[PDB]
């Protein structure tokens, strides 16, 4: 009846979603990767979480490191492994080579290693075991035939013991063999690969589960970051299209625009404002976050094109006061360049700021800034992540997207994200009698009636002023209309 | 007279179509692939199906696994191999190395292995044999010259016995050599390759038959998935252009549109609705599935851009009630992100939901959502698969495709799938006197008369309201017409 | 005086054209390729044809196969090698290793092999010899220096005997070395390579002659297929631009169109009908094949976009009766998806159906369907092949090509095949007073006067109805004209 294999949760954020419940119990898992991919962190975090979350003792077998550096490095992540050792929950088995040039055999006594591991497991009643570097042994006997045999023996004995084991191995190439010998991936039952791929001049960390014998999992690579709390994976494919909806309305900060939108924006919606540079997109954003503050709601403004000081100045020139909204702890401004962090990191930053500040609304100053140097697929996934999260958390979201052209536009955005957006506002230039006028239109609104008029508007020190449609002109959308009466 | 070689059906969905009847009888088949490609599953599923479908006993020769893990892993697929062993239909021959560092010869007694296999075959009257890993032997003698000889001996003896054998081997590279030594593909009579190709950040499983001596087969790769029921292959090239047709009509849910279509849509047809975001494509979809329910017919709505909760809200705003249609078990809504599954998996999901719910109609909320991150060829094949299936099963199908531009469109779709579609509905924006109006046109309808008018329409809380053509304007299709009277 | 070297015809369709008369007499030919490329079939088909066509006895030297499997596999192609052995015309020399682990020398007695071959040649008065796998010997002594020497000895002795020999060798990579050792291509006088290249997810079989010492040949790769009758090569470059012409006219099935074409279409011509989907291209095709049947001529309709059942329905809606035309054995309908076969196979299928049915006319339902997933060069070659063949066989050919856009077209086709077509018919949409009207124009006709008018036409249940030109409008070709009076 499709009986599942029982699994042990790793509690590594996002991992248990990818693996569909964690790692199979009583089996080994092989974690491979190039230097700097976070293999050691994965195997430490595995034992650490087991001990504190489930009260499951464990053993860390060390070959390259020493117990002192394992503990010292761990401290950077907020956890204390020395404490767990003193309490008899964590045990580190030191199998290092020692800083000596002496040798006796030239090989390695695998049998002795296994018996020492078995002893440690029984003594501490370990449920979880990690091995620092299996291949640190095989270097003394590097034929693929002997590697297969010796690895088989280690894996088989661990199964007999019953402890769940995470073995660490190593690779040279990001897209080369799973492990050095082309053997380990055929012997082990469960294979996980950590990568740190260099593309252009940036690095992207990704995790993949190649296989889990006897059980299902998500396939392909999923991005992750290493932060102060350890490994945090972001399996976008695990996000479901099950977000809630409502008929609750919120003001845009602009009264006439609220009328055009049929009584304000929906609270539970994504709003995209597009247009050429200088059309006033950031004016609507500033008024949006102000309205939240006016009603004593928290809001976060994520700035990418302008510094905080410049935002304050421009806001004052429009009759707004950002410093006052900050003093009341209603408005928070987060300024960074798109280039200061990876796209994966920007997503994490947005989520972290939301979790700490608990906003009713957020705004993204420029999606086109975030798209710089980003492929269409990578960018789109970011947008889906941010908008999906905002919907999930019931946060009203206003997003800005700059057009690459100011006349003759055939489209509203070139990012192809208008299928994600619920409400679209267009700001465009219109050339009337030798002058560069502006116009505003509500292009669509999924849950409501909206105005159809393309209305002229002006920007003053009181903010936007929306007037009448261009009734006596043709070809307004093109930006270069002709007068007919 | 072109005498065919008799074949043994594998009963692996789609495999017997690719192989033109299964595997040649009394011959070996070599199945190669990288770790995690499902080689073991293929060879187990082969023996399993033979035993339950044709009552043909078989032998599984094990080198890396143990009988206990073979059985335990198998259980995840719903079948019980332990039961078949107890009944004397399935036999597992344990040729594992044992978890010991001891050795006697350093090579392998192939003669002893063959005699043990022969014994098992005669004892259980086996017709089918599988070998877990032939190359687990060759590792002890890795010269290409000895591998060729020893493999030849194994294959030749199996032919003399008469049992049909599926041998498993291994590869390192997806597009490299068929097998490790560059030998096995020249010795074996029948060669099958399983791949798990990483492209971008996604994996695609494919199956290929490289050759079958003395018999024809389909060529190239064919996609497959591994599901709860084992391997399921989707050989699109095996689908025939032989679908039925009729003059039966069904209502669109919109009375005026039914008139434009000459008396409703054809039941046995594919309908494509295209247009820019905000033109009301999802309004027609909602009314389409409602009409089915109104007549007490089942329908499935496959949602990609909107969650269930949002669909319910938007439907209520248009005077519809989706929850009631669900309570009557007439309407089913399936919501998922395009990124949550592979394109191959989306096709399988659609087919599975149809098989379980038995709909009269289906609708695809957004083909352009499914096309995200998908090459033109991969996408087109998906569309052919879904539409071909819907025609085959006599299911009325409504598909939505968003335009990337809202003005100056030269085409109806950029996916080049309009040659598949039988009926095409276009929704466009028309700029009239400074406002963004909408228009609807039936572009084509293969089996019927249709209206030619491009008609203005409005969307209210009663749904679409289709009016008159723009008789006094020119250049309506461009979206920015000029008035002439 | 440019004395040629006498050649021996292989009678392998297309091969003797590429080789300019077959293989040089009294010399060896090396056939290399990867597993599954049809090397064995080539060498068997060579001996087989020699025996039945020229009554030339031959010897097949076997290393990997056994006589029983050679015969059994051969039967699938309709020929019986056992019969030829019994009659003393075909001899199979068994040089297999036997299914034994025993060895005496560890090398190979080449001298003994040669003497056995010589004996067989004299005994059966062989003129043709094939060798199953030369490299099955060299595996026991794999240095490039010994391979060169031993191969030289074999080739030199065969020349002294005088028999023409086709040797088989093997490769790992499709575009790598000609043979495993980088030797055989320098020793042998005549080198032929068989490939099975994987591009995207499809395989293409091609044949190339790398060199023939002392004689000319066609260069580069030429596509081939393996069918029930063995290897069939399609050397498009061997086709000559020497097709016949005449002033014979045939009706289009539409009376008014016949007038526009100056008295009907030329019998010996290629007619291309282009336009956007829904312009009635398939209406003209249906009437075209009907006219043939009306005059009691056979015609084949090759369908790619529509099933037979749908074609019948749509034809009935236009006042036609396809089933009746089938009963009289005048109309034949061949339905398949473009994806069901390779482009090379589609060409072969068209030729085979023509040879069996002996049509006066053929029609291709959609060239744009066949172009799916096909590069511009591969597609164009297909079109040249089909149209060249149709002209050669004096078959009137009507081809359909769908436009990717319906407004603002600058061109008639994007396939760049209008230079092949003799007569071009354009169907376009014209937007008149808010409606989507249609228009028909004869764009060109190489051998005749044709009308210049762009005429409005309607489609009813009586088929097309062609009226008057748009005399009072400008910019008709653009599809969005303006009225001037
Ligand atoms: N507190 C922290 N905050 C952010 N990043 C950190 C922190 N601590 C460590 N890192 C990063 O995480 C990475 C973890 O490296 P790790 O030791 O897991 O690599 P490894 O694969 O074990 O190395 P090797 O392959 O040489 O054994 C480090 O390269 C470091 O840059
Ligand atoms: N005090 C003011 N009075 C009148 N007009 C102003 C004032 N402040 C700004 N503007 C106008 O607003 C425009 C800038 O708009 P805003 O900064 O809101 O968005 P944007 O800069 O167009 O967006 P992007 O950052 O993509 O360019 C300027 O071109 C300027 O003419
Ligand atoms: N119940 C299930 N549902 C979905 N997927 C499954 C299920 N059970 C197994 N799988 C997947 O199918 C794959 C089958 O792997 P399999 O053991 O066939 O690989 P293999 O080629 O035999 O491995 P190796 O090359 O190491 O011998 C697994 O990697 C697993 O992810
Ligand atoms: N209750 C309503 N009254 C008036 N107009 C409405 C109402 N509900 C929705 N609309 C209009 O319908 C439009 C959305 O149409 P719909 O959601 O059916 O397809 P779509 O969203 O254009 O397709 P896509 O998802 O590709 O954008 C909105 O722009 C809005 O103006
Ligand atoms: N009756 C048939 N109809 C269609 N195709 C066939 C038929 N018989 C054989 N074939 C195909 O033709 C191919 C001929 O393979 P062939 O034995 O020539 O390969 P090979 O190069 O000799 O193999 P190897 O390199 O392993 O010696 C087969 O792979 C098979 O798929
Ligand atoms: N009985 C009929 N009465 C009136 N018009 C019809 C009838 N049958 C079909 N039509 C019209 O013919 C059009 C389809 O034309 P046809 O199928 O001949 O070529 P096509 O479908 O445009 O070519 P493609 O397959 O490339 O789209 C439809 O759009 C429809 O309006
Ligand atoms: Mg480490
Ligand atoms: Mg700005
Ligand atoms: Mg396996
Ligand atoms: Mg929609
Ligand atoms: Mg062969
Ligand atoms: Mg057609």
């Amino acid at each position: 009846e499709h009986q599942a294999i029982a699994k042990m949760r790793t509690m590594i954020e996002g991992f248990d979603d990818i693996s569909h419940g964690g790692l199979p119990i009583g089996r080994s898992t092989l974690v491979s990767g190039t230097s700097g991919t976070g293999k050691t962190l994965f195997s430490i975090q595995f034992l650490y979480n087991g001990i504190i979350e489930f009260d499951e003792p464990g053993v860390f077998v060390t070959f390259e490191e020493t117990p002192q550096d394992i503990i010292k490095n761990a401290r950077s992540f907020g956890w204390d492994l020395a404490k767990l050792v003193d309490e008899g929950k964590l045990f580190i088995l030191d199998a290092s080579p020692d800083p000596e040039g002496q040798e006796v055999v030239g090989g390695f006594d695998l049998s002795a290693l296994i018996e020492r591991i078995n002893y440690a497991i029984q003594k501490y009643r370990a449920r979880r075991v990690s091995i620092d570097s299996v291949t640190s042994v095989f270097q003394q006997y590097d034929a693929s035939s002997v590697v297969r045999r010796e690895l088989f023996r280690l894996v088989a004995r661990l199964k007999q013991i019953g402890a769940t084991t995470v073995m660490t191995t190593e690779r040279i190439e990001e897209y080369g063999p799973i492990a050095r010998y082309g053997v380990e991936e055929f012997v082990s039952d469960n294979v996980v690969i950590l990568r740190n791929v260099l593309e252009g001049e940036r690095r992207r960390r990704t995790l993949e589960i190649l296989k889990l014998r006897g059980t299902s999992h998500m396939k392909g690579e999923y991005p992750f970051t290493i932060t102060d709390h350890g490994i945090n994976i972001f399996p976008l494919g695990a996000m479901r299209l099950t977000q809630r909806s409502s008929n609750v309305r919120v003001s845009s900060g602009v009264v006439r625009l609220d009328e055009m939108c049929g009584g304000g924006f929906f609270k539970d919606s994504i709003i995209l404002a597009t247009g050429a540079t200088g059309t006033g997109k950031t004016l609507l954003v500033s008024r949006f976050v102000e309205n939240a503050c006016a009603n004593k709601e928290r809001a976060i403004l994520f700035a990418y094109e302008e510094s905080r000081a410049q935002l304050l100045r421009n806001a004052y020139s429009w009759g707004m006061d950002f410093e006052e909204m900050e003093r009341q702890n209603l408005l928070k401004i987060v300024c960074a360049y798109p280039e200061s962090a990876g796209l994966e990191d920007h997503l994490q930053i947005i989520k972290s700021e939301i979790n700490d500040f608990k906003p009713a609304r957020i705004a993204i100053d420029s999606l086109s800034a975030l798209a710089r140097g980003v492929s269409n697929n990578a960018f789109r996934q970011f947008v889906i992540g941010v908008t999906g999260y905002a919907k999930q958390e019931e946060i009203t979201g206003l997003f800005t997207n700059t057009s690459d052209q100011f006349m003759g536009a055939h489209s509203i955005t070139d990012s192809h994200i208008e299928a994600i957006t619920d409400t679209i506002i267009l700001l465009q230039y219109v050339e009337i009698r030798g002058e560069m006028s502006r116009a505003i239109n509500v292009f669509k609104m999924r849950g409501s009636w909206h105005d159809k008029a393309i209305r002229e508007f002006m920007i003053s020190d009181k903010g936007p002023d929306i007037k009448d449609s261009f009734r006596n002109f043709e070809r307004i959308i093109s930006g270069s209309p002709t007068r007919i009466t």
